[PDB]
């Protein structure tokens, strides 16, 4: 756009539930700045830039930033997998995590927010591994009928959140949104699976209808015997 | 690497398929048998006593 | 449209059942205003603009908005879910939404409101996990007569 005056005081505006890094070369201080504050720099100073993941397979080096939001967000991730059946079969999952700063005002426990700079990219990457790991012993009738519990089984632990101690980072639920096959032969398999259960529910209702009118006629039969004999 | 290896695990795939619908269709055949037996016993107590 | 007297004091009407966040970034102070209330910023003050969630299948960052509307409102999704017979099938559902303010004078309680900027997205993802998980395993004679 239009230059900026270099001569002008170099600041930025940090939101609500974020923080920044900014370390003073000059006068050898770091300080981290949480909440809502202006942030101004000194002559010396700058800016610790976060290179992050995005997208929608979570490629790396996607999204940078200046500024660490540490609110209760998610971010969600597409997981290729595959089961003791070998059925290969892909998944979409959102993960709410959030920052557990215990205080703001520690130099050495928020300096550790930065400790890992690629915050996301680590989190997926480990959900993924963990829950490619556990669904692969597991066969895929069990995986389609049960597939809440294993998954939050597969992240969580002997645990409601899974908390990652080198930059404070929980992850307090997953959320499977759409589970289906890569393979289209697979889901064409499944859906004469489908049409054969529909079948089975209506040979169901004929078998009962035919058995509540044989009841009917027998009834219908006995009555007329003992009329004819009283006749 | 090789895809015959991932060709021939398909047909593994698709015969745990077949497995599973063979499975639901015999138990459908013995809940069947199960309730035109239990019909035809009632139905012939009925019988002796008219 | 025409432009705006940039030197007039810029402020705004909240409707009722609603609030906004401002903070004063000069004398470090933040404050959420809430009822029908008009706003009017000081000299350093600014917006908290809330990105939400809106559309059909309820897409996100589809509708931007100054003020948080609180009141008894409900939003509908649409959910593809499959149940344990492997039948396919897509929901329209409608959710009863408000918040519970329990004081509107305490700081840190009405602070939590704009803790989630996307109250809309979360919610419905949320009852979507839930939905798609409880039904596939059920089957779908069972489902259809006693999906309530
Ligand atoms: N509570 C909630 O449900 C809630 C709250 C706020 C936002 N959201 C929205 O949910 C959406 C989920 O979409 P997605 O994750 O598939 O898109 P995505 O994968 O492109 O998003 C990447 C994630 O990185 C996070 N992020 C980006 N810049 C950041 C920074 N400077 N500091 C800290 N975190 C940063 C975002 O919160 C986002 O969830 C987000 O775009 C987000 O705006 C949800
Ligand atoms: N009690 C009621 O039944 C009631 C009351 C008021 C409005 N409504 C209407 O019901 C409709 C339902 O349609 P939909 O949800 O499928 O459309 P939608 O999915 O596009 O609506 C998104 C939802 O976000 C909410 N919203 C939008 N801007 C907001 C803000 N600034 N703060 C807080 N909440 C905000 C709306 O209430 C709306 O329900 C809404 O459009 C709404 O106007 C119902």
């Amino acid at each position: 756009l239009a230059p900026r005056n270099k001569t002008r005081v170099v600041s930025y505006r940090v939101p609500h539930n974020a923080a920044v890094q900014v370390y003073d070369y000059r006068e050898k201080r770091a300080r981290v700045v949480f909440g809502p504050e202006l942030v101004s720099l000194g002559p010396e100073e700058q800016f610790t830039v976060l290179s992050l993941s995005a997208g929608r397979p979570k490629r790396p080096h996607a999204r940078r930033a200046l500024c660490l939001l540490l609110g209760p967000d998610f971010f969600t991730d597409v997981i290729t997998i595959e089961t003791a059946d070998h059925a290969r079969l892909q998944l979409q999952l959102a993960y709410n995590w959030h920052f557990e700063v215990n205080d703001r005002k520690d130099p050495q426990e928020t300096a550790k927010l930065f400790s890992v700079p690629d915050f996301v990219g680590d989190a997926c990457k480990a959900i993924a591994s963990r829950v490619r790991g556990a669904v692969a012993s597991v066969t895929f009738d069990d995986f389609h009928k049960n597939s809440a519990r294993i998954i939050r089984t597969a992240v969580f632990g002997f645990r409601d959140q899974a908390v990652f101690p080198q930059n404070g980072l929980v992850v307090s639920s997953v959320d499977v949104q759409s589970v289906e096959p890569v393979d289209q032969r697979t889901r064409d398999a499944l859906q004469r699976s489908v049409q054969l259960a529909i079948e089975i529910t209506t040979n169901s209702q004929e078998a009962a209808a035919k058995h509540e009118a044989q009841r009917l006629e027998q009834e219908a039969r006995g009555r007329l015997e003992r009329q004819k004999i009283l006749d």
